[PDB]
């Protein structure tokens, strides 16, 4: 069933009902401030770091789930409600939550008063706004007192949840009834030490009351859903001194029959420089100047709808560069919006916070935040270029790189691990498509550090030429590069072998010596190599260029005569040089990783989709009849069902989930696209809709999280919850979804020299239009697709038929119009 | 205002109401399996390690506290509530938690219902045991269920509350209805790969139901108040596959008026050898041998009570060494019982896990462990000599140490930092006591390796030569002994310079160079050094007696000469030389270390208490003026106001709390001891009372925390908060309070050689008998005491006069008859 809709003019998921099977979250911020934000008002915010600079509280795991976030609690002749429901949990007579792009809008009404919440986070803004509109529904006029709530974090999130010996005697918030645009509370702890920081959280109207300490809003023995304050009816004007620090107003309100009224609130972050931090000689009072301007900035209404239809058209302007009109209204949906909102969180966010990720020990993570430049270069290529820089500047002289780096600082680290050998080509993956998306080939030249040493710095393609290096001399005997720590897949730690529990096999030590090898690397050197071969000889490099081709075809080579099981591709080789991946064995028969890399990269390709010759035809076959489920394809058949030590962590979860046998649909795109380059549309276009949000919504209570938004599994076959998914939002599936279906099922693919449009999506989509901005010019491409086995585009352009289905880019500024048949 | 008393004869801590001013705990368990539970039956357990084998989940800042533990719902047609009041909150009747030694009891009844819980860990087994007796208080019969309920956590604590990511997937358990003695649920997350332990949760009847997915059992949007399962009046029978694990059953009764029934439920640790993990050669079903025999030893309620006897017992003779009989009640109270339980707990625990302490970042601290031996060596001796080989093994080679060692591999860590110069001379404060203690002078030849590196092994004593030594090779320009990260006050970092905010002041690196000195490591070399050279000297070292001798001349010598403000101790000097701690500077100006332990090392010391003229007499005097507040004494004054970017971590919390204008109890009994010394028994009684728990509990509203415990802080002066404790149980405050009174006040305490008996109390006790049991040997103390200052006692023993307050220990088996005169 479902539990809301989509409201494609509106570019909104509409929730219809506070009941979802799980919580359901939207994103607020695109810049350097961001908010996990529910429908249910559950959730948290932090400036640039989730886990240094968490401003507001929020529990994981918590009983119920999703029991936190920004509360109003009504109280209406001793009634008290909240329209998010949660926390009090009162019948509402309506209750609706719609997630847009980068706000959201819930609204709760009970027994003749209306109360809708904006949620946002503005254009060039490090804060929270909240837009609250309380209506009179009756027919006879009405009062009420509304007490607003947040708890505060004391900014070290880590620190926050495990060291209380220490901070519990540390909070320290300042209060402000009396403000130039209304009421205003501050929390600043450690202000009065290391921080140049704190926060604020105000109204745009003179409180009757306030609240700054969590226990004596809430009472002792309540829960939030209890809370005595709202129930009494009056605030108890709180000066918390440690303990739990809180954010809360009450407002009294009258309103005539039909009225409304507006009330402003904002969740601020604001700095000070040190030499101006204090208001007072004595160092006391925090520096209120800049808390002063931004509740000034959102005092009225007017300024709040002016910043939101500023954040629309920011929006219209991003979603302006790729879109599709078909007869597939999922489709469209997915392209034009969601896939593109979904790639400009992951861009930001990379796999931290969520409400699965705990925003503490993953940061940027190197293989992540190149992956996710392959679907966000189109949107804002500047933030995509610096980024590539960030990136790289991570980066060893040897080639390897740190794994992550943490977000507020930009520097890397170890703590989830190191040395996976598969992280060094991702580097070239993301400035190739960067290269391909913008044509800015003066990137390359860009100085760049190594580990962000002053004076190690390098241009950029010499980083990648250390990459592509380090692949060509870490090779084992068959010709494959060593796997390392691990490749892609996390869990396939073949140099472990870790008999003691506790230790993450993702930072135990691993082991010296032994010849593992990886079939995925192998396939992935053989794609990227070639891009980096390409970037070489654009730069007039015939010796690298040529050489580096060479290598290319050696591992190419050693992939069809060491990598070939017979019906599909090897997974690796072990420490002792055992296949992994092989029929050979019992379990992990064959793994999808290698299927759907080594045919993007062209390996086993031969005459045609019917060529049953052909590897790349028999390792695709054998996924679509192995793996193959109704929620899409699982990693690998059948699943371990006993710890199998030599692998490391695969085979510790139970069958059916994650790494084990659950669908990771990260890799699902890249058999996708395999399939199109083999030329078989159709089935291509399928595994696509198996996993796709739009295509999901009609069973939301198996799928059970977002129904707009790609997750990272989906419980595979073998596992008793088959089709349930967990860790929603934050997932590579986002980046390479639209990757595989804008420029491979739609065909529209920017190169080097030129714009390629070579549809290949099957039948089910006979007829689209497709409109890229592109190097300056407007391409609308206009397909009559026929959809037969194996067929791929001829084009005109301009009214002139041309060869091949690459369109030389135009010049700026001009419209371009090609007639695709296929 | 009291929410309970003291039951002297039952050994017990009665809680009267559940509407504490906070969660009140008692710790299950003395050997290797422990338990911390509320009077709300809230808490968890774990075996050994806190942080790696947590059976149990527990949230810390929960909304409300305390909200999650072993429950037991009751639903008496249809009407649900639980006797521990929480989480349900229903009214009861009757209610009332017996906090005991080594177990707790609840009562709750409500409607005819009475429900009786006896929670406790048996000797020489790894489980919790609860034993409900059901009794129906109606006239008319009864039939009700009875639903059990415990939450595990997966294993490793920190894992479990921060990688959801990987751990929602992992959760697995069997069901055993139909068990040898009853129904059992077994929870094996992780069994299936590197864990050779699961936990078991079973009931010594045929449940009609069980339940293992929590979210089946609560329901969706509701808390543990308002699960589900209970009020449906039947179990769902879940089966978890991922989520969240619990353990419950329920079982039906009915009872005829004034009738009642017995349930034991066990809630258990197993391991299995490698080789014995499976009970099928497929490896999919856990061998439930050793559960299956836990069980059956707790299939009875006669079992059970004869293992809460054997507890009993064990109680009795471990408090039976010492022990006081006065007109002090309160005094009697916890010296008998209370103080000597909580050092049991101190030596167990350290400070790694209680309701502030939570049980991750911590584990057996250098310093905090041998400090907790000198209030432990009395009770278990062969204890606290293994504990004394294991803290040794961790220390290094040139004398430093690892800061703490991991329970559950003996192996120190720098998880909260490196580098404390204080922490060398506790191992020699360690030894010094239990060689006073045991007479076990061997225990210096036990072999000993540095950093636990097998063939590194080396003399005990050899080890007590390179602490003694670091210090020696480690004075700064006044002869003082350089600081280091820090000395005893964790705060007090002269080596930080921090301005990053965020890292640890504990953890992040310091600065080479600079001068920095200490006054209280001074102090404490002074105090220790003397006991090294005494133990050199026994061991026929004259050479490196005279030596150290020597040197513990020149650090005293300093110390007058360097480290006198002129009405007071310095406290130490920062990086640039300047001195920290004088009148000469507007805060900080007296800082209480140095004033107490200096004083206890004799320095300063002169012709009496009346010699206003001697140092230690104007120090002591500066402590009560200065320091002195009606809660006990606090660190230092005024407290900083402003962040002092050279002294660390201390002035970076708010003033009267903590390090920085708290009361830190644990230095409080340093100046009770050097009160002693000067010979002013009356000033240092009175401040034993200001800080001990018999004494406090008529304000039980201010100090809000157990009233039968010690805390490590107490609100300063300068707090708003004043009075105010946090940080309870978990304190050195413990060990020493007991020093003080059993040691010093009674006048009580183990000589190399004999038995010194020297009272130093004041006029508050005229009258006492000691009973000590000392090298085999029972000493009847009996003393008559005027309290006048300055006065000393003299002895006659068994009929004869002796010369001194110095009796030679008597041979084992003898009873000795001492009549004291002060
Ligand atoms: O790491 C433990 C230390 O942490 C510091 O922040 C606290 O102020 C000390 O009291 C404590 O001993
Ligand atoms: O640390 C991050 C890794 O943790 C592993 O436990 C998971 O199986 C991987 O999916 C994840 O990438």
């Amino acid at each position: 069933m479902r539990y809301g809709h989509f409201d494609d003019a509106a570019r909104e998921y509409v929730i219809t009902t506070p009941h979802t099977p799980y919580p359901w979250i939207n994103y607020l911020g695109s810049e350097q401030f961001f908010s996990l934000l529910s429908h249910q008002a559950g959730g948290y915010s932090f400036y640039r770091d989730a886990k240094m600079r968490r401003l507001t509280r929020y529990r994981y795991n918590n009983i119920p789930a999703d029991a936190g976030g920004r509360y109003l609690y009504v109280n209406d002749g001793g009634d008290v409600w909240t329209p998010s429901w949660l926390p009090v949990k009162a019948d509402l007579d309506h209750f609706e939550a719609r997630h847009g792009l980068g706000y959201s809008r819930i609204t709760g009404e009970r027994n003749g008063l209306k109360v809708e919440t904006l949620f946002f986070v503005p254009l060039g803004e490090n804060a929270e706004v909240q837009k609250v509109t309380v209506t009179n529904t009756s027919d006879a006029p009405k009062t009420a007192t509304l007490f607003s709530f947040v708890e505060f974090c004391l900014w070290n999130a880590q620190d926050d949840q495990t060291n209380y010996q220490r901070n519990l005697s540390i909070g320290e918030v300042e209060v402000e009834q009396d403000g130039p645009h209304g009421s205003a509370i501050y929390h600043k702890t450690e202000y009065r030490e290391r921080r140049d920081h704190y926060a604020v959280f105000g109204v745009n109207t003179r409180a009757d009351g306030f609240d700054t300490d969590r226990d004596t809003f809430v009472g002792a023995y309540n829960s939030l859903g209890e809370a005595s304050v709202p129930r009494a009816g009056k605030s108890a004007d709180s000066v918390a001194s440690g303990w739990y620090p809180i954010g809360s107003h009450s407002v009294a309100v009258t309103l005539q029959p039909g009225e409304s009224r507006d009330l402003v609130y904002v969740l601020g972050y604001l700095e000070n420089p040190d030499e101006e931090k204090w208001a007072d000689d004595a160092h006391q009072v925090v520096n209120k100047a800049p808390a002063h301007a931004l509740l000034g900035r959102f005092a009225t209404s007017e300024q709040v709808d002016a910043a939101l239809e500023a954040l629309n058209s920011y929006w219209t302007n991003l979603l302006s560069t790729y879109s599709v009109s078909s007869t597939d209204e999922k489709l469209d949906r997915m392209v034009n919006i969601w896939n593109q909102y979904q790639c400009m969180v992951t861009f930001n966010m990379s796999r931290s916070a969520s409400f699965f990720e705990t925003g503490i020990g993953r940061g940027m993570g190197f293989r992540d935040s190149n992956q996710d430049l392959l679907g966000f270069v189109h949107l804002i290529p500047e933030r995509a270029r610096e980024r590539i820089i960030d990136i790289a500047s991570t980066q060893f002289a040897d080639g390897s790189a740190y794994h992550q780096y943490q977000p507020l600082t930009k520097r890397g680290n170890n703590d989830i691990g190191s040395g996976f050998n598969d992280d060094p080509l991702w580097l070239i993956a993301g400035v190739a498509a960067y290269i391909k998306e913008s044509g800015d080939w003066g990137i390359l030249d860009e100085p760049v550090p190594f580990d962000n040493e002053p004076g190690s710095e390098v241009p950029l393609f010499e980083h990648l030429t250390r990459s592509f290096q380090f692949t060509v001399q870490n090779r084992g005997p068959h010709g494959l590069p060593l796997i390392g720590r691990a490749d892609w897949n996390d869990c396939l730690n073949l140099n472990c072998f870790s008999t003691t529990p506790g230790e993450s096999f993702q930072t135990t030590e691993n082991q010296a010596g032994g010849v593992a090898e990886s079939v995925f690397i192998a396939a992935q050197f053989v794609l990227y190599g070639a891009e980096y071969a390409t970037l070489a000889e654009r730069r007039g490099l015939a010796d690298v260029a040529t050489e580096a081709r060479k290598y290319v075809d050696e591992v190419r080579a050693a992939v069809l005569e060491h990598g070939w099981d017979g019906q599909w591709f090897l997974r690796a080789y072990d420490y002792y040089g055992n296949p992994v991946g092989t029929d050979a064995k019992p379990e992990g028969k064959i793994w999808i990783e290698p299927q759907g890399f080594a045919v993007m990269a062209g390996i086993g390709v031969g005459e045609g989709p019917d060529d049953a010759d052909a590897p790349a035809v028999k390792a695709l076959d054998s996924v679509n009849e192995m793996l193959g489920t109704p929620h899409g394809l699982v990693l690998q058949y059948p699943a371990y069902t006993t710890y199998q030590i030599e692998l490391g962590e695969v085979s510790t979860y139970p069958p059916g989930y994650k790494e084990n046998g659950g669908i990771f649909c990260h890799n699902n795109p890249w058999v996708i696209i395999a399939e199109t380059v083999v030329g078989r549309g159709a089935q291509a276009f399928d595994y696509y809709k198996r996993i796709t949000p739009a295509y999901r919504e009609d069973i939301s209570d198996t799928h059970k999280l977002e129904p707009y938004v790609y997750a990272q599994m989906i419980a595979g076959k073998e596992a008793v919850r088959a089709g349930e998914a967990k860790n929603s939002w934050l997932t590579g599936t986002a980046a390479w979804n639209f990757v595989a279906v804008s420029q491979y099922l739609l065909g529209v693919r920017p190169d080097y020299d030129g714009l390629v449009v070579d549809p290949q999506i099957g039948p089910d989509v006979p007829s689209y239009t497709v409109t890229r901005v592109a190097r300056g010019a407007t391409y609308e491409i206009t397909v009559t697709n026929s959809g037969a086995p194996g067929a791929r585009a001829s084009l005109t352009v301009d009214g002139a038929p041309v060869d091949g289905r690459t369109v030389p880019y135009a010049p700026a500024g001009s419209t371009v119009r090609v007639e695709v048949t296929v």
